[PDB]
């Protein structure tokens, strides 16, 4: 392998290391998708597409890959900023636009993989998987919650998010939160740190968006990378409604 | 708070994300190091002590927080532009000099916790926890097992690594990691992925530096940045020969 991923040795094998070279991954979302980025980049993803219309704001530099300078500038470029100084030689292709019922499968085609990491602000996140099943897309979902990272796998021919949604109210992350904290009792692996925040968050007058720390946002971008290794090598994952969850107790 | 950390609220409250502004955090070693120090300064971990003597080179950017301009410059130069480029107004205290039996004291004083990522190829790694725990100065050991971030404790009055060390013979991080699979076998949680990768290593041909990924620096930068908020915070904390195993498979 090259001198840049001479310590991935042992762990990846030179047709490994060759294989994810290529592999195009479409990642929406370059807010915890930012550090996602970098760890996949690093490790040897080097076909990264990034879509994402926000400008770097302050509240992103606690738990996202930006800058001081970074700030107000468009997030796409300033991940890319970043991106390619890590690697000249990657390619590293970004298109500043948000995400639309109308042009979402044409930035979908092409891409072997994808990321979503869209706010639920819009229609799109639910939609945007449905091209990706259609197509063979594995679409990963990654949550940064706080203390944990959380990683689930929509695979083509199986569940869709849909499925914990309920068709009158609109569904968006605290859903998918409540779910695994659900499924984790239940199933005799209590998450009470999970269903604390949670707790605390419902009970806050205003409404805001969801705390996040930095270290959910680091473990999840390993999280994903491992995932995106293992599916572009095709070596077993768990498709939703299974998922990943890691953190310092587990 | 600051808008900086706006999005940290809940999992932090606002006395504490002033305690850990100015908790003094002593880095010994800005390789894996450099991933915690990231995490752990957009946390909120604003007093850090960097100290290393070697310079950037290509292996790293697979895994370590440089870029191809950063390549040929101290560590400790590098990083601390990353880090002061995120927080203008932190304090990012480094010193480009190497470890010794002579001032490996003068350099822990005035520090409430340590990071310990000395190459065990230096003299002072053990040396390093006997001041820490003479001085009540808990040690965090981070290593990067591939797939699996591994961070263990040592704290002041308990044991020290030189428990798992041969009397008479050398010891590196292969006993710290041969320890792990042996302590979660003997539990029951065999880490098949953890004595294969330890087992491709030890019969290599040729004798070289062990293999790392960039998922096991990012999972276990925030592993450590969970564990620096709990010891700042006085919460409770796993003392080696207990420690912390986080990999997508658990």
């Amino acid at each position: 392998m090259k001198h840049r991923y001479s310590r991935n040795r042992l762990y990846l094998n030179p047709k490994e290391q060759e294989l994810i070279k290529d592999y195009p991954i479409l990642l929406g979302g370059a807010g915890i998708g930012s550090i996602i980025a970098e760890c996949a980049l690093r490790f040897g993803f080097e076909n990264i597409t990034i879509v994402d219309g926000d400008h770097v704001e302050n509240s992103n530099l606690n738990r996202q890959n930006y800058t001081e300078g970074d700030v107000s500038v468009n997030k796409v470029e300033a991940i890319k900023a970043r991106l390619k100084s890590i690697n000249s030689k990657a390619n590293i292709k970004i298109h500043n636009c948000f995400l639309t019922s109308d042009n979402v499968e044409e930035y979908i085609k092409g891409h072997k993989v994808a990321i979503n990491a869209l706010d639920f602000s819009s229609e799109v996140p639910l939609l945007f998987d449905e091209i990706c099943q259609k197509m063979d897309i594995p679409v990963l979902h990654p949550y940064n919650l706080g203390w944990g990272g959380l990683v689930t796998i929509i695979s083509p021919k199986g569940l869709s998010l849909n499925s914990i949604a309920k068709k009158g109210e609109k569904f968006n992350e605290l859903n998918v939160v409540e779910y695994v904290s659900s499924y984790m009792r239940f199933w005799g692996k209590p998450q009470e740190w999970l269903e604390d925040i949670i707790y605390k968050f419902k009970n806050e007058r205003e409404k805001l968006s969801p705390p996040q720390l930095s270290v959910g946002s680091w473990v999840v971008a390993g999280m994903c990378t491992h995932i995106l290794f293992n599916i572009a090598t095709q070596r077993e994952i768990k498709s939703f409604p299974e998922f990943y969850l890691s953190s310092l107790e587990g």
